[PDB]
């Protein structure tokens, strides 16, 4: 889990989003880590559209078994600014999550990061996720995701944990 | 956070801890992140002994408030090696967590591990922490330190962090 | 710099080394600082095969200027065996210098250390370099240099610096 | 050895440096490493009084064999302003090398700096001296060198090596 002290960074999303593409099985092929997903293996998310919202639902597998959240998404605003709730419930509080597309190629990768904030104790937790159509990034989307990661200002490469999708970590059994 | 997969890992205490010299306070000048503690700075812990024991009692600072545990240690077994519970509190359960020394030169430095496993998942969450007599390690304390983190089979310093022990960040009001 | 006391360490090469991969252009995605590439940003090698050796092209980039030097490298055994000479010239004087290829993956990575021992003062410098296809370490990749430098007895991760790679260091007039 | 981009930081000495004390036997209790003083342990230096001057002394131990340099040294300006020049000769090349106290007590220790500025590639390498009366830190001087050192804007401790005073280090054959 990724902590650090103040408030949210401001965050510029990708301005052109194709809501259309946002569809089907993404594999997580990396993400920071966070206690939710702890242990977790060969994840993925499926969207299923419903006009301008989708229903999701979240995978992953631990030694055999399959676990998932289910929830929906749809735009904050404007379809095209990549900033996307994502209504989830955790701990009988359901709220909307803001969902922010800090790169993508409308069709192979999304690179989104969400941030959790304490009043409280005035920090955030960052939390990031490599989606890809492909388990694998290969070619043009590779090439993409490297240049983003190099250049940017908000996510860290190096605290990026790839995800295993052996068919052994894949298997439900 | 640092979460791995399989039972928590069998370590190596060290064989030649003197307990007299746990007392006092022992500042935490790095961990691996854990959720019980984000977002503090300027962390401490101090041993009060009480013959067969000590009270425990570790503190951090958030923005000018200070937050705290109280607790108890003793040796596991043999006093001079380096495995002591810490009973804490935590979530309305009372553990006897087991804590390992796994280098300290007894005076300056201790590094210590716990670890908590998840019989649910079979993966374990790792607790690394350097306390120190000093906020900051001189000498061959300083020494010491980088060289075990070098050879260490258990710590990955690259996953440690180190604490704010800035006057600001100490701040209590 | 890197120093230490006493003679170059045995280290362990791999023995599945593959000769045909060695071609291309591998960034410098990390180092240990030595005072020949001091201050230079967005660092690579340029390996072009002919056959029993390579052409090897080392350059980096400070402010705009672009820098390099130019050698050979060829195998000191058998080919399967990770220990490369590298014939370069430095003050005036050519040497045969043994690059030990530490960890491969024979396709993305390569975890290389060369040893320069002073005869006179019984010492020896350590030189450590990570190189890769590309100039973020993504995917398995990641986990496989990061699971390395881990468990290494070699080098100490805390001592790497990890090249820029930014659009402005390497860009060169 | 310890490397920047940029130009030198602007530094701001102490303004109540006692020249009367600097003088005598100094330890090197700890430095950033410097190709100079490679593989060198037991470090000292001696300055003896010539008027406004004071002659200086540099050495080292290796292996039981002595290695040292003579130089002079005077301040800059008005002595209560720790800014001194070091006129030493390397490389042929006799150069006035700003020596900067940044911290002191003016009875046990001296925390010193010396930037080395490269004017074709544009960078600075950083020199940075724990000078003490006593092998050890100890009391009142330790704990002002530890504060100094948790604020320092330029002085990074980690990157301290802190000098080896076993007698086997310091023995002279
Ligand atoms: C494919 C990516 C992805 C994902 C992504 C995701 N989660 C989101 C939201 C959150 N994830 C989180 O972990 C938290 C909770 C933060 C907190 O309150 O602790 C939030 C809001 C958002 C965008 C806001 C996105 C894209 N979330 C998961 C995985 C999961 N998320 C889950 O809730 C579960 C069930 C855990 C269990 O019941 O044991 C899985 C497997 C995957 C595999
Ligand atoms: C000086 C080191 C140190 C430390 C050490 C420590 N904790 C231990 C134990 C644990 N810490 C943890 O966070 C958990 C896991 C609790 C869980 O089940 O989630 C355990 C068992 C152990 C013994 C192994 C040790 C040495 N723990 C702290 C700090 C703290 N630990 C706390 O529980 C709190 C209270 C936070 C609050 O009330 O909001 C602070 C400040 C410091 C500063
Ligand atoms: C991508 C990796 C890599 C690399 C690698 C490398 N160098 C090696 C060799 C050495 N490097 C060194 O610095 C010395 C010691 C020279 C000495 O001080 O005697 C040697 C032998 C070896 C073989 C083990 C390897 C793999 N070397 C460079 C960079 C360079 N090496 C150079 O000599 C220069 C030109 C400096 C100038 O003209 O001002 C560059 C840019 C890069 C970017
Ligand atoms: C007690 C502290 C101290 C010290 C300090 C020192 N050096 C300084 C200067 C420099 N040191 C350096 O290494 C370089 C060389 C920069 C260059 O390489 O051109 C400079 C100018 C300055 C003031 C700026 C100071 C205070 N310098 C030494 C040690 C030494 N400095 C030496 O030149 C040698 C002889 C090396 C040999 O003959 O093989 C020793 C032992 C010690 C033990």
């Amino acid at each position: 889990n990724v902590y650090h002290d103040g408030a949210c960074p401001e965050v510029k999303p990708v301005d052109n989003f194709d809501w259309s593409n946002y569809h089907g099985k993404w594999w997580e092929v990396a993400k920071y880590p966070n206690s939710v997903e702890k242990y977790g293996k060969c994840g993925w998310a499926e969207y299923t559209p419903e006009g301008k919202s989708v229903k999701v639902s979240n995978y992953h597998v631990i030694h055999g078994k399959e676990y998932f959240i289910e929830g929906t998404a749809y735009p904050v605003g404007d379809s095209k600014i990549g900033k996307i709730y994502h209504k989830l419930t955790y701990g009988g509080v359901t709220k909307e999550n803001v969902f922010n597309v800090l790169s993508t190629d409308n069709k192979n990768y999304i690179i989104g990061y969400y941030c959790k904030y304490d009043e409280d104790k005035k920090g955030h937790q960052d939390f990031v996720w490599v989606l890809s159509r492909s388990k694998v990034l290969t070619g043009e989307a590779k090439t993409a995701v490297e240049n983003y990661l190099i250049g940017s200002p908000v996510v860290d490469s190096q605290k990026l944990v790839y995800s295993d999708f052996s068919e052994a970590a894949c298997k439900v059994n």
